[PDB]
């Protein structure tokens, strides 16, 4: 089964480097063409940071692509971090990378793929559950292994290191030398919790969308891997972290949405913390891979 990847720029398709398959820029859209002897699948990968101008061109270009194949192709719109399982398979055992001093977050959950995501170069970008690669300007750096991190995540870390041509030293959470903190611009408190720090998978995080835009108040679960963009800016979100239940309130939620979210989390039963948008604590933010604090 043939795989072809085009980067969209600036009003058309430019072929992405064959070696760079799986390496995507966050501010860009990509057209991934999968051809099997029977039909076709077009994955339109849209970066969480791509401008709406690119989002339109990407959609226009997959239509152009589909029409040139006969209109026979299945078209699947993929948001950054919401890739259907069949896609992540087209990246043959190499992990997905999503892009002078740089910090990458490495995460694998409940199979899927190892996902590598570039994050802000702050200490509070850190996360006890995942592995991190800190690339320094001198082409060296640190692989920081969180306390609840998997071996697969360490392998992902080691992979980015080689893509970045970076000479890494391996350090463990709690055993950081003092230059590690200096390179992140000081030691702060990062994303961490009793359950984050344990690699346990027994009670995985579950996210629900609570809304009343349909008249009745309905709580529905977010399917698959969830990310930041799954947080409905105009509704209320329930995150059952097992040890804790978060109620995330969007800037545009009803007052009824808010107050019935409480009634329902108290039916869903352990602390129950209410969280304002843009005011999310590191303990909540940690359950997401990357967390672009500066979207909205
Ligand atoms: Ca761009
Ligand atoms: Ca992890
Ligand atoms: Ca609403």
């Amino acid at each position: 089964g043939k795989v072809e990847i085009w980067r969209v720029e600036n009003n058309g398709r430019i072929q992405v480097d064959q070696n760079s398959y799986g390496e995507f820029y966050g501010g860009d859209c990509y057209i991934i063409l999968y051809t099997y002897p029977r039909g076709q699948i077009i994955y339109t990968w849209q970066g969480a940071n791509a401008t709406r101008d690119e989002l339109t061109t990407s959609a226009f270009l997959t239509v152009q692509l589909d029409r040139s194949l006969g209109g026979q192709a299945v078209q699947i719109r993929v948001s950054q971090g919401k890739e259907p399982v069949h896609l992540l398979s087209l990246f043959k055992d190499k992990p997905l990378i999503i892009y002078p001093t740089r910090l990458f977050q490495v995460r694998r959950n409940l199979a899927s793929i190892t996902r590598i995501v570039e994050v802000d170069v702050d200490a509070n970008s850190l996360n006890s559950n995942d592995v991190f690669v800190l690339k320094l300007p001198q082409n060296s750096g640190y692989i920081w292994v969180g306390k609840g991190a998997s071996q697969e995540e360490e392998k992902g870390a080691e992979y980015v290191a080689s893509v970045l041509k970076c000479k890494t030293l391996r350090i463990q959470e709690g055993e950081e030398p003092e230059e590690f903190w200096n390179s992140l611009g000081g030691k702060k408190d990062y994303q961490t919790s009793p359950l984050l720090e344990t690699q346990a998978e027994d009670h995985p995080p579950r996210l629900y969308g609570c809304s009343n835009k349909t008249g009745r108040f309905v709580i529905e679960e977010i399917p698959g891997e969830f990310t930041q963009d799954d947080l409905a800016e105009d509704d209320v979100m329930l995150l059952d972290a097992w040890e804790q239940i978060f109620i995330w309130i969007g800037k545009d939620a009803n007052e009824v949405e808010k107050k019935e979210s409480l009634k329902s989390a108290k039916m869903y039963l352990t602390p129950i913390v209410i969280i304002k948008q843009g005011h999310e604590p590191p303990t909540f933010t940690g359950w997401f891979l990357g967390w672009d604090s500066s979207k909205w």
